[PDB]
């Protein structure tokens, strides 16, 4: 809650010209990112009017715009005619490879005469030409250019006298009313940790025919041959495969590296070495795809869960005169805390600089009331990148955890086994419990 | 308005050391993006002091920094010597193509004997790089800075403006001193253009219409790569195949090819990828309204950015007076980029543009809120809009509301509820109907 | 200060179920980016003196190591004299000799031979070998910026109790007073788009962060398959398009050294560098050195306003605001090129000016000041105001200078701006800067 007060709100009617003045109670208040429970309420004297606010989980949705389709892994098929006649040139009546149709330009591959190299392979003692044709993997992906992030949430105002009524201000519905009470969402304050710079990257969704969004990849424009003219880029086509620099003096599948498959396989290898993948959309979550699945949007939508604080400003205008704030102050306990690698490869520590840790913390509301809690990773040892605090609305008696874990970074590529952090837990002003995490960080390799 | 109150503001003078305490009325209040009219006012009791705030149209300006010049469409020119002698190599003083000037490296082009070489068989030929007369200057865009101005009209016939803005965070007028704290975060973030290269045609059409904004991936800055906006003499000569490649082989994907490809996108009811009009929705007129100089670039801000202004008045007592004029939605349509057609768009591969005409059906200039809510399945939510409309007069959303679908499904009965609110309650609502023909490819 | 008021704050205990209501004074206030000094204070009724200060704001970007990169790979041309150059794969004794990095023979490290630009020089054979500069660099992919600061809330009864709410510690308390940092408002000038670029730190073994570069992903061959990029290998150097028909160092352009040198040439022509991390500051590396983080950290000083919202809850009933209002004087103002190449002006559009302003607190009290560059001539890009907390009698300056831009590539020598200095509401002095802009070349 920002500040309460009394003000005479006058309304000069647009048609009648008559002004109607009524003294109202104008209360501006803060609604946190993780304020998903009925912890606090406001009581207005008019019998008291109980008003309580809750904010849905915040999401940063990016609009999709289809660009082109990209194949999972194109392949070179070396055809040896046996009749020793290969003629695959431009404006050719009948090439060995044959034209690809949706006649696609430069889809006829190339001929080569006499690791080994396209030409060197043709040289058989027993036999002297061969065609090199581009073929596509049965699986295709569709490339979508992500747009600008827009914060998607919903604020639920539960007005009660008796009979209860729910008001829903949000981003598309900034204002809401119910005769005695009219509330307006002004907007929220800036996030301390900005969103990832993914507002221009290309999202790779597999064209149908394991989990919804698990196979998805997000690629930088630097790794894509959009025109299909560059070599060894996601989208290298027939025009790039044919006309490649050396051609016959290069090993087969030469211009076919750096494809979706290759990048996917490379990312698996990164996860295996306890390093964060570079292309898999799970790089933002921390390993699990389940976090993203919880998003409300349609099949072709992309949104990341927001972990940074975004305090929404809501102004309430009540005809009632007098206000009181009532808040639940239930104690808590940290029922576990561990620093683990990407996708829970291992625990206890990570690789300095070349990788990052993920702080998973289990907490428990040790009371009879549903209360809001604040988890802080402070008083850390040398060269540890500070982590922004977290809010947790936890139900009475029940236990909770940070679904997207807190990312952990080190500002030195040093080898260590005794690195520490102080995991504090606060409830509605004062600290209820604290533990001391211990992370190891095996020095950066290369 | 955030919250009003009374506080004793004491000032310990820096030279005299004497403290001067005066009880003042401290009022913090928002100022919306589209609050360009005198709708609401504040009355302070000291005869009432009428104070009213307005915010100019918001713009996100990006600073320009010249990098290099880029040609419109470099062309390959094929010369057949007839004397059957092609002289084009490094150190050779009289090449067939001739050096470009002093002597630019690899400008001599290249030779092909017996696609380029296949054509010669009718016998050597010379392939020379030539440039289009039109050139464009490349400017690297910097970081966006929100540009606006808040006008505070203090009145007790005597009216006094006060202009707090981004370069002038504070303002005063003896009895009243106001400070712009800053505005809240936009719900829809700005487009990621803070590093792209702006292509302005070098002089010697409309002001900013010919302009293009290109990603750094589509520019060969060193002029060594092929088929990029910046590829030069050194790239044309030394191309992968060379003679075995068709004429105009290294010269694809230039400013002309990108512009041409973009007009084709608009034609197929798809948003262009390079034209600066991709942010507006078709019209260049929206951008022309920007205050800046010839070499400036700014995009109109459509997301809400509620500015926080704190007023300190020596007067004791405050009242808020607001105009509540009704409105009417005098039209609503979902149309393609640059008004190609209306009624619908192409699912995912394109986007719709909601154009809404409204009318202030009253005697007072009032603020209105337009919302596109209660939409059908897989429709991407659209953030609300504010409209300060003069009495009796009609208005429209100049930059239209962008419309997206979260499925590449073929549909003809897609719906949205366009509600119009005036200073708390809904005065009218319509029901838009969009068709989305499924994504092709 | 936003708004003060009185409210009954009730606490329903989670275990005892008993509600405890206490009427408190709830004050929401604003702490500026450059509010480092004790200028203003709050007096709660013997008065309780409470004063807020905000540390210098920084935008830190998390590092993630990608790969290592050499300073300037060099081509060493060897002419064997015995006229025998045989450098191919699987040959045990090549002229260049194999490179060993993992105790094993690195592929394509043998270079290439040329008979009778690389072959024109020989005029009968020669070897072309790739060698590395002793200096190596480490490529780190920058992550998303996170604002790093600390708010210090001094409480005085007697006893000096100092509270520290910040980004990792949003809340703080001290029995009578409990404060919460809600968050700060959005910056008018957004941060530079560096959240995806690759930071080049030289591998150890002149100044900490001076040699550092920040490169766009377009300028690196990560797979090492492209020619003339920051990352082109032995493999890229060999198998190059022409080879023997191209001048030495043909596939070794645009390396770290090459870019660095190009940037010194830009600074020399009074233009802002494109790769040097000093492009954000204004020339000096000293500004960045002041950052609290570890050796492998990167943060830029925030010059745009970021007003933090802090709400104070005191059991005391009654509040008064006391502020120091010391006058000031602009003791110099100049528009200078990057890294102070020259002064008086800059190059229109192709470059930018840097407004350096010296100010002086001409009073007995430490006070907060506002510096504004307003009422400027035609086609001058507006500059956001600055806050300065200056100690009594002492002089101060804008450490990161105000960037100056022109919205026309016109030649002008009489361009003007009105530099105004405000102190805790009213303007105490004003000068009139005069910049020259020599028109854009090319
Ligand atoms: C948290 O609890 C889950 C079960 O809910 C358990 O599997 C996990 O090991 C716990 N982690 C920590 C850090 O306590
Ligand atoms: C809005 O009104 C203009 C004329 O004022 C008209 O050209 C346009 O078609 C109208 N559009 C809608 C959606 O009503
Ligand atoms: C500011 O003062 C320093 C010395 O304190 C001097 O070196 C510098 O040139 C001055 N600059 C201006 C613009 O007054
Ligand atoms: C990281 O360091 C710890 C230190 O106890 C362990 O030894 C662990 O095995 C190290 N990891 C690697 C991959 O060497
Ligand atoms: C989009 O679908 C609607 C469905 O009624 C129309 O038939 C329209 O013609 C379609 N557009 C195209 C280009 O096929
Ligand atoms: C910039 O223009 C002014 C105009 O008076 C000066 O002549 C100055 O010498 C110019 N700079 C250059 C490099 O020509």
């Amino acid at each position: 809650v920002i500040a309460s007060g009394r003000l005479e709100k006058c309304v000069v009617d647009g048609v009648t010209e008559e002004l109607d003045c009524q003294e109202k109670v104008v209360v501006t208040l803060t609604v946190g990112n993780g304020q998903s429970l009925q912890t606090e309420a406001l009581e207005f004297s008019l019998a008291p009017l109980r008003v309580s606010l809750t904010k849905s989980p915040l999401w940063a949705s990016y609009p999709l715009q289809y660009l082109s389709s990209f194949n999972w892994k194109p392949l070179e098929v070396i055809l040896r005619p046996s009749n020793k006649v290969c003629k695959d040139g431009d404006w050719e009546d009948s090439p060995t490879c044959g034209w690809f149709s949706q006649r696609v330009a430069d889809s006829q591959g190339f001929c080569c005469e006499c690791e080994r190299t396209r030409a060197n392979l043709d040289c058989d003692f027993w036999s002297p030409v061969s065609a090199h044709c581009l073929t596509f993997d049965p699986q295709w992906y569709s490339g979508y250019e992500l747009g600008a992030a827009s914060l998607q949430f919903e604020i639920a105002i539960t007005v009660e006298v008796r009979e209860v009524l729910h008001l829903g201000p949000s981003v598309p519905l900034a204002s809401s009313a119910s005769r005695l009470l009219s509330a307006k969402l002004l907007g929220d304050l800036a996030m301390y940790t900005q969103l990832p710079a993914i507002s221009n990257q290309v999202l790779m969704v597999p064209q149908p025919p394991a989990t919804n969004r698990s196979a998805w990849m997000l690629l930088d424009k630097t790794m894509l041959s959009m025109d299909g003219l560059a070599c060894d880029k996601v989208g290298t086509g027939f025009s790039a495969f044919r006309y490649q620099p050396s051609g016959c003096g290069r090993a087969p599948q030469a211009c076919l590296s750096g494809q979706l498959k290759d990048l996917w396989e490379a990312d698996l290898a990164r996860i295996a070495d306890g390093r964060v993948p570079l292309y898999m959309i799970t790089r933002f979550t921390g390993g699990s795809d389940t976090t993203l699945q919880s998003f409300s949007g349609g099949p072709l939508s992309f949104a990341l869960p927001v972990t940074s604080h975004s305090q929404s400003l809501v102004t309430l205008s009540v005809a009632a005169d007098g206000v009181r704030l009532v808040t639940n102050r239930s104690p808590g306990k940290i029922t576990g805390a561990a620093v683990c690698r990407f996708a829970g490869t291992s625990c206890g520590g990570f690789e300095a600089v070349a990788a990052r840790g993920y702080i998973y913390v289990n907490i428990t509301n040790t009371g009879r009331l549903d209360s809001d809690y604040t988890l802080t990773v402070s008083n850390c040892s040398s060269n540890v990148r500070p982590i922004e605090a977290r809010t947790l609305a936890v139900r009475a008696g029940s236990a909770a955890s940070l679904d997207p874990p807190m990312e952990l970074y080190v500002e030195d590529q040093a080898a260590a086994a005794a690195r520490t952090c102080t995991v504090s837990l606060y409830d509605s002003v004062g600290a209820v419990t604290d533990s001391l995490t211990l992370s190891f960080y095996t020095n950066a390799t290369q």
